[PDB]
């Protein structure tokens, strides 16, 4: 549970709510927080349009996304791709004063969106960023699915090593723990049909990457079918792949409503989590397969990450966004990987339907224009309160969930009881209106940049310092820490 | 066609288009115009949220609408109804410097939206404003459909005479030419079912108004059926009512997509225009009926106004807004009122489907999320280019259509050939971001107040001066005039 101490600037409505009162008074433009303290922040040249966060050592990388739209060709988007667009390199050697140092604006890094990852492996420091909108059928070379691969041995000055062109649109990338492979998801155009897969790129030689192939899911009957994974995480020894899956070509993963719909009938589906045996690739077997070991239905289509809670292996999975009551993370016990089981769920008060109905300025029932001219309630013109990524503090020794909830800001969750996750803290960064990459009312995500902000990035926990790193669309890159009281309570070590 | 000459600041893209290049460069925040010049303007305490324009003599009345939403109870919306919300009284005695003088904030005027009209009749000047959102079933008395009635004998200081409670939601009001009756449309909750009607209120004593009843449409078969008129206009002798009609209970009238749908294929349908014989009410017959004289299919559901073009009686009707390719006015010949005939259409290039397609950043066929996660093209994030009201310069001697096109600004159209209306001028006011009534990204109309403005009001032409009055959502009240060149070519007096 969350205790309010003198340090805090707590939420003024329901848990996770941005109240219309605060929007009108201007209060919503300033931060809210409990259980945490801001260490440092940079608005990254006041740019806006921030999305993904990756890191190598003491350097953060923050991608950008264009208002022109998720799938719009980069060649048609020059008005939205000039500086300060691109992946910003941020010096965090002093976390009280993070400092943006340069912009990567190569084919993959100019509009990386969700398609960026970095890894510090033994003797290999790598940053990759890809053209999230690239490779859509019928376009030319300029608009292909480019992947820019950087040697980040000097993390403050990543050196472009090569640019590889995928044979399909790649949505998210995950570099293997040894830094020598990149796993790229294909969700488009298959989407709900499940006709996509997981691409593998060998980047042992960063200057000369070698395409491995497009993988489907292989079942015990020996047959392979497509799937459309959104993102994968990878086990420590690379022998397990944990896929968050939107759909299967076998058709047994139900697909639901648009996560950007404002209201309000059909629901968003959670999608499934697949655990995949990746031993074939690890051991260099010919005709390699990715074999289905187990499946957690409703496990979460958007992101899944590994966790170890009191010595017991778990996964944390979630869908994303969604109109009220939105979407939220689920805790999945994988002690038996052949039979994963959802053991707990973490939800805010704003993820309860009854609550969402109670705050509306007008009840759906009273709306004569309902089918005729659908108009969202004013409470739905702020931004979704639902997951967008769902990380943990330490995969190998997990206590805390670090859960971005988009307009709900970043939620800090005690996971020590996996059947009963509870909030212990949160940070909402306020607002930063009129930025170059998020201004002009041209946004497409439903985030209202005039009055609030949205946290959409992966979240880092640094055990040495206790610092938590995250990026928010308009306010930029933040470093926060737990307050002394909460830290003492969690019995985290102390330095 | 628009002669672009000195003093003009032309549109840069297709006719009616707000170009993404201009949004990004900031050019969209400044006015565009051809054929006209600005005489004067007031931003009305820089308030935003303006909608309807009415007038008496040298005073303008401008309504507001709240961000809380079209049908949200006023009692639940106090955060959106603080000053400067309300009907603003504007002194236009000096058109070069119109001045906001007063704010009317009674039950009907606090949030009037489209529901406001004023008339200057012999021995009577009257302004009425009604709670557009009032009278939804299951609410308290404070949230009823109130109509505030003002004696505007002194147009700068309208005096509240009474507040009348309609027995249903009333959407638009039209005062009769003699100033003695108010015609109020009921479109909610019936909407597409056609189950509504036309309410009539006697206001000959403004302090003691008397309800005359709710009327349907009576046909030759002797039956009366409901209809949902959005707005009516009335003939000079009140014996004819021209109704813009969304739907009929007889179901003959095509009802289509949402006017506010972002990016949809399915077009907004035009609805129908009904000509109604109103002689029963005029002559004071008991159990009065409104009898269908004629019907113009596709005539326009939103607004219809009379026009006289080279001595021949016409109507100009239109639907409203809508995604590309939007909605646009139609010219209707009613020389035979029993058989109204659409004879012309005024369309902008932005009302052509193939142009709408050509400006998209991404073609529909290239979007794999098209059904799965529908997302409007960036070109659809500015505001509809489609009619919102569709007036003429002088109903009795018509030369020009004065056509608000929302994000398209106000279009000035040569109607002298009713089969071939042609544009001769326009004014787009630019942008006025961060107003208290239109700011904070809380709009529901689809208007992007950060980079453009929306023209939604009725439009006044003053024959004596040549001045044209209109209101825009964020930029406020404007007075413009035709160029000397335009006036001469069109054959206007001097
Ligand atoms: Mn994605
Ligand atoms: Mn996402
Ligand atoms: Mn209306
Ligand atoms: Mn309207």
């Amino acid at each position: 549970q969350v205790v309010i101490g003198p340090g805090d600037r707590p939420e003024t409505g329901l848990q996770g709510q941005t109240t219309i009162e605060d929007v009108v008074s201007g209060r919503s433009k300033l931060p809210y927080h409990a259980g945490v303290r801001l260490v440092g922040r940079t608005d990254i040249w006041n740019r806006g349009g921030n999305l993904q966060l990756s890191w190598v050592d003491q350097c953060a990388y923050v991608s950008t996304f264009k208002q022109a739209g998720p799938i719009t060709a980069n060649s048609r988007s020059a008005l939205f791709l000039r500086e300060p667009a691109g992946v910003a390199v941020i010096d965090v050697r002093d976390p009280r004063a993070p400092k943006p140092v340069r912009l990567l604006r190569d084919r993959g890094s100019i509009d990386a969106v969700e398609t960026m990852h970095a890894i510090a492996a033994p003797g290999r420091k790598v940053l990759v960023a890809g053209a999230y909108s690239g490779g859509i059928a019928g376009r030319g070379e300029e608009d292909a699915a480019w992947l820019s691969i950087y040697d980040a041995s000097n993390c403050l000055n990543p050196k472009l090593q090569s640019e590889f062109k995928w044979p399909a649109n790649i949505h998210m990338v995950t570099i293997s723990p040894n830094g020598r492979r990149v796993y790229g998801t294909e969700v488009v155009p298959g989407l709900g049909s499940g006709k996509g897969g997981l691409h593998v790129l060998d980047i042992s030689d960063m200057k000369r990457p070698r395409y491995l192939g497009r993988f489907g899911v292989t079942r015990p009957n020996g047959l392979t079918a497509g799937f459309t994974p959104h993102e994968v995480s990878i086990s420590h020894d690379e022998r397990r792949i944990y896929a968050a899956v939107l759909a299967s070509e076998t058709g047994d993963v139900p697909v639901g409503a648009s996560i950007l719909a404002s209201d309000g009938d059909v629901p968003v589906e959670n999608g499934s989590v697949y655990i995949l045996d990746n031993s074939d690739i690890v051991d260099g077997r010919s005709q390699p397969k990715m074999r289905l070991v187990g499946e957690a239905k409703q496990g979460g289509f958007h992101s899944v990450v590994p966790a170890s809670i009191n010595g017991v292996p778990h996964l944390v999975g979630a869908a994303e966004l969604g109109a009220c009551p939105g979407t939220w993370p689920r805790i999945i016990n994988i002690a038996d990987e052949k039979n994963p089981k959802i053991v707990g769920e973490f939800k805010l008060q704003m993820n309860i339907k009854e609550n969402c109905d109670a705050i509306r300025f007008t009840p759906r029932k009273e709306d004569p224009y309902a089918s005729f001219i659908p108009i969202p309630d004013i409470t739905a013109r702020l931004g979704a309160v639902g997951s967008h990524f769902n990380d943990v503090d330490d995969a190998r020794n997990t206590r805390l969930g670090l859960f971005p909830f988009f307009a709900g800001g970043v939620r800090i969750v005690d996971l020590r009881d996996p059947t009963k996750p509870v909030e212990v803290g949160y940070y909402k960064p306020g607002a930063n209106p009129d930025t170059p990459l998020s201004g002009n009312g041209l946004n497409w995500t439903g985030l209202n940049d005039q009055v609030t902000d949205g946290c959409m990035s992966h979240v880092r926990y640094v055990p040495e310092s206790g610092h938590i790193w995250f990026a928010c669309v308009t306010t930029g890159f933040h470093v926060v820490e737990l307050n002394p009281d909460l830290r003492a309570r969690l019995g985290f070590p102390t330095v």
